[PDB]
């Protein structure tokens, strides 16, 4: 029905202003002078250029499936009406990149880390699964990894005086290298990939 589809009432209206806010900070209207059956196109006059960054963070802030286009976005309550139509969470948390890494990062220093294991224990690299637990299923044993670290920093060209805390999986292991990246040598390393610098140092990858 309409009372209480999914949240209470206050929440619900609430909802409202989390989408009318958005109208209004964006563009600089005040959000008390935007009116819910406003077609905002005609009553608020509001046209692509700066509707299509409300329609843009609409999207983002809810957390929508599919982006809501801009030729489908006519009015507050239409907007709204559309908002539900994917997801929507009332106080929703934009959740950054609080770890802040890519695939593609810290696969490099999964290729490395996975070769020193590898010849250090007596193992195929390849047979090396990151879904696979390295003490449990690989058939590692603690030494084996730990002391392979070392020269496995050696080989990254890393600080070997710092240690991995042995994760008894891959992946956790490989987000690890990442991290001593960024806590040994800055975020740098990734600066260098993202920002190419002026020198031949485009290649941070």
């Amino acid at each position: 029905g309409s009372h209480m589809n999914d949240v209470t009432t206050e929440t619900y209206e609430t909802l409202k202003q989390s989408v009318l806010h958005t109208f209004a900070q964006l563009t600089g209207y005040n959000v008390s002078e935007l009116s819910l059956t406003s077609h905002l196109e005609n009553d608020l006059g509001v046209d692509s250029i700066a509707l299509a960054e409300i329609a843009v963070s609409l999207s983002r802030q809810f957390q929508l499936n599919t982006p809501l286009l801009i030729q489908d976005i006519n009015t507050i309550k239409d907007a709204l009406d559309g908002i539900l139509q994917r997801e929507f969470q009332l106080s929703e948390k934009v959740e950054p990149a609080a770890i802040a890494l890519s695939g593609d990062a810290d696969l490099w220093l999964g290729n490395l880390v996975r070769q020193i294991f590898a010849s250090h224990s007596g193992y195929d690299v390849n047979a090396l699964a990151l879904d696979a637990e390295i003490e449990s299923d690989l058939g590692i044993d603690s030494v084996s990894v730990a002391s392979a670290q070392g020269e496995l920093f050696n080989t990254l060209q890393l600080n070997s005086e710092t240690i991995i805390a042995n994760c008894n999986t891959l992946s956790a292991l490989k987000q690890c290298l990442a991290a001593r990246l960024v806590q040994e040598k800055g975020q740098d390393w990734f600066e260098l990939t993202r920002a190419p610098p002026p020198p031949p140092l485009r290649s941070g990858c």
